[PDB]
Parts: structure tokens; sequence; C-alpha cells
């Protein structure tokens, strides 16, 4: 499923991020932007052989199991595959994790690199939240 920018906002919103780790609405919604173009089924191979999946691109070294990323773990306890779901509660449920993981969302490079310090709030200006 490809998101509507304030659809995602919604969902993330329902699903308890708005200000988890004290981390605002908006930083979520500009980190799955550039992590996955909003798309549920986004994948992408990393250099070390994991991959990320999903809305915010979560890999596969700790988080999920897909079978071929040897010397990873799963601390999600999740397949990958339930990272590229319509219903992104697997996604929020281990990006609880993660960020909860000691970095922040720094966990996520292209947040850091493209949504850290920028103002995040417009990505969910408009919305009906
Ligand atoms: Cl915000
Ligand atoms: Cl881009
Ligand atoms: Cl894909
Ligand atoms: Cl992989
Ligand atoms: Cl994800
Ligand atoms: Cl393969
Ligand atoms: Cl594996
Ligand atoms: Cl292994
Ligand atoms: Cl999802
Ligand atoms: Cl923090
Ligand atoms: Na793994």
């Amino acid at each position: 499923k490809v998101f509507g920018r304030c659809e995602l906002a919604a969902a993330m919103k329902r699903h308890g991020l708005d200000n988890y780790r004290g981390y605002s609405l908006g930083n979520w919604v500009c980190a799955a932007k550039f992590e996955s173009n909003f798309n549920t089924q986004a994948t992408n191979r990393n250099t070390d052989g994991s991959t990320d999946y999903g809305i915010l691109q979560i890999n596969s070294r700790w988080w999920c199991n897909d079978g071929r990323t040897p010397g990873s773990r799963n601390l999600c306890n999740i397949p990958c595959s339930a990272l590229l779901s319509s219903d992104i509660t697997a996604s929020v449920n281990c990006a609880k994790k993660i960020v909860s993981d000691g970095n922040g969302m720094n966990a996520w490079v292209a947040w850091r690199n493209r949504c850290k310090g920028t103002d995040v709030q417009a990505w969910i200006r408009g919305c009906r939240l």
C-alpha cells in the first residue's frame, strides 16, 4: 500500500507514535517519506547482506527474520514480510523497540541525514488529525 501523507500521519498517531520517545509525529512521517516513499511494500538490500523492509525500512540485521541474513537477530519477533503489510501495526510496534534502543531516531540514517533538525511539522501540515 502506498499511503497518502496525512493518511500515514493518522495511522501512526492512532498507533501511538506521536511523541513516542519524545519524537513528534512529523519526525515519523518525514522518516517514512525518505525511507520508503510511504510504500509498505518497499524492500532494499543493505551492503552487509541484510535487507530493510516496509514504511520505516526496518532491517533484518537486528529486528526481523527474513531467513537469509546470516548472523543476524529477530528482536521484534516477526517475519520481515509482516513489515510489508497494508496494516502498519507490526512496523509501528517494531519501530517502538528500535527507537528505544539508546540512539533514538538516529537508528534511521535517513532521519539523521534528512529530517533531524528540520521543520518536521511541515510533514503533518494540513492533516486533520
Ligand atoms: Cl511534528
Ligand atoms: Cl528522495
Ligand atoms: Cl520492494
Ligand atoms: Cl537479507
Ligand atoms: Cl517498516
Ligand atoms: Cl535471495
Ligand atoms: Cl537469517
Ligand atoms: Cl543466523
Ligand atoms: Cl506496514
Ligand atoms: Cl532521543
Ligand atoms: Na534477522
